[PDB]
């Protein structure tokens, strides 16, 4: 009868898992991980945390242990897959649609921080799309209060229905602890990436064929525009799928696949993370007209 | 169908800004700020976000940015007022009564730390009445658990409804983050030194016309009362409002227009506050007995 | 109209109290207290608030300032007891079960942190049966993102009804500032506790006669066991209730009184915490087969 978030945390918590490595002078590092594939024994992680790593364990919060293998990981996003060796009864995390996440919406975070054990953490979804914090290569962040510390990388960040939203990877901390900013890598990011993996090992980094600069209140009031965020073009490369889709320099790309971009940082990260070969559509600003356009996207 | 603070943000957001300052050798400041005028593009902030600037920018959550004058600010309190050079399309934001607020209510922290981006952050009010912090000339705080950073001054205390409940100003923090310990300067207080610096360009101090000191448990159990909090009068001003009305030395202060006072300090805080001319009553406790009292407030 | 956790903190609030000590150069120290019986004027604290105390006050929200003469203490598990020098007009705290807790559930954490006065802060419960922090002699904690800070210990972590569920004791902070990682004691241990003290000034530590490790997944797999946190038996003291019982070395305890446990550490202070002469049931595994066995306590 009283209001919590055990009914749905009873069911999901066997799905984050505790990741133990050990490597180069030796060294034993701990994170946390999710179970994406429970028959595979897929797990999603950070690659800052299985980084150096020579051998590397999965505790399950029931105290079951497993080895590991590094399926693959990406640099640049800091998303890093393993695969459970000899998985057996393993519980799966549902994915949520990170794009129809919204700033208020609950959070909660679970991961293992300073290697206590399995906790988990409640706050909002204090910001989205978030980029030049100067981290990693790609972001695209959803910024939360819920309380994350080190150990709480490779993590579960779940909406109120226990669905996979983002993986806990980086905070904002004057003194290395939580101050209630906190950032994940977003569930639709870290499920094509982790596809990339399971499909090659390696990731295919898209590319549009686009050279721009970040949309600004200053260009928006000098043409008239209604819009300040986005990708400013200056300039279109031959042969690419910009220039074959007729993308031209001076446009303003407001949108990809019908989602308005806070940033051009955003459209590099949701490009780089999108596999060469995929179209996608375009929202555009061409001398204050609006235009949209199917693009097929380049190997960078 | 999921609970959420994203319908009422979504709504809210666009009135809290973001407030970007330039000074004197140069300095680059950041801190928040609340449109509480539309219409003439009247911004509410600190006076510490302010307090050297030589050039004033707001930016809207939209990318839109708008030069700002100052109107007039208050030391004491730690109120500035704002106007937007050539408002346009602004969103403004509904006051609360902070005086009907109890401890346990949820609020929404909204601003800019670190210099982010608009984030919110959510928690309960935690205390009221706050004093004796030595942070400011006056103080009467709301104490918050939401996380409220550097770069948050200025910014919002919200409501469920998305009502501004007070304007987040200072925290008590060992390490320069967040501990959970962040306080607010109560809506109520903000909206009327808001109104005199409209009205005057500057703010215009009321008094009493009283000396005394802290009421304790001590002054209680020597005279046998059952009132422990409020403001012990050891000295009536001749030609004082005060005197005018019959306030006697040796009266214990309990109440201010029917609002039981935890303290002199919230009393002193709640009467500087209030503008010269302006009529209050004092809920009053003479050899034990009950009085209540209306006071014409001096200027100071 | 709005939710609130104000309405149920209203009549709950006056149980939790600043516990003020004065003792040896002098000292002044300041912790918070939860009273647990208004009639006596018992107060639950933790016993690191009045180590060196000569003089202890208590102060309610209201205002008023009371004696207090220590009952009892336990260092090891960091209870004190103590009583309100002529109680009056006291409201008591309700107690819940805290082994009906789960991770998901809401608390409120009441408390005194940095000497402020009464203020609440709220969040989940993170962990629970949490030990080998090296904190205490006896842990089983709580784990909780409500903001616990310096000053909190000795307080209240109450649930959506305003019931006790533990004692705020502990934080793991990088520096000395809330993270979001907070210990209580649970209600249930502290209960028992306190009745031990008030019965007999003291308190009496249960043994089993048992001598063990750590159950782990590595000596789990060795026998082929579906379970791998618990206790692993390794010596059974002669004459102790364990050998009268017929618990034997090799044995693995899985459960205490049907409740699974999480780790020997947590049937340690389980027992230590349990009135000697008290007849237990022990969830054991001999050669792969399940054993409940009952056995009565010696002292420790």
């Amino acid at each position: 009868p009283l209001p919590s978030l055990a009914p749905m945390l009873e069911k999901v918590l066997p799905a984050v898992v505790s990741v133990r490595v050990e490597g180069t002078q030796p060294f034993e590092g701990l994170g946390s991980g999710v179970i994406i594939n429970a028959s595979k024994g897929y797990v999603l992680t950070n690659n800052h945390v299985i980084n150096q790593a020579q051998k590397i364990s999965i505790q399950l919060n029931d105290g079951r242990e497993f080895d590991a293998k590094l399926i693959g990981s990406d640099d640049q996003s800091d998303i890093a897959l393993l695969q459970i060796q000899n998985p057996s009864k393993l519980t799966q995390i549902a994915i949520a649609d990170s794009d129809k996440l919204r700033v208020g919406d609950f959070a909660v975070a679970v991961g293992n921080p300073f290697g206590l054990g399995q906790t988990a953490t409640s706050g909002i979804v204090s910001a989205l799309g978030r980029s030049g914090l100067n981290l990693e290569g790609l972001e695209n962040f959803i910024q939360t209060d819920a309380s994350i510390n080190r150990g709480n990388s490779g993590g579960a960040l779940l909406n109120l229905n226990g669905e996979l939203i983002g993986i806990n990877t980086a905070i904002l901390a004057p003194g290395g602890g939580s101050v209630g900013i906190g950032f994940a890598i977003p569930s639709n990011m870290a499920r094509t990436l982790a596809q990339q993996l399971i499909d090659f090992g390696e990731i295919k980094r898209g590319l549009l064929g686009i050279k721009g600069t970040e949309m600004s209140a200053d260009i928006a009031k000098a043409f008239n525009l209604d819009v300040q965020r986005g990708a400013f073009v200056s300039e279109v490369l031959p042969g690419s799928g910009s220039a074959k889709a007729g993308v031209k320099a001076g446009d303003i790309i407001t949108s990809l696949n019908g989602k308005p971009l806070n940033s051009f940082a955003e459209l590099r990260s949701r490009i780089a993370t999108t596999e060469p070969g995929t179209k996608v559509k375009l929202g555009l600003l061409r001398n204050g007209k609006p235009l949209e356009v199917e693009v097929t996207l380049d190997t960078s």
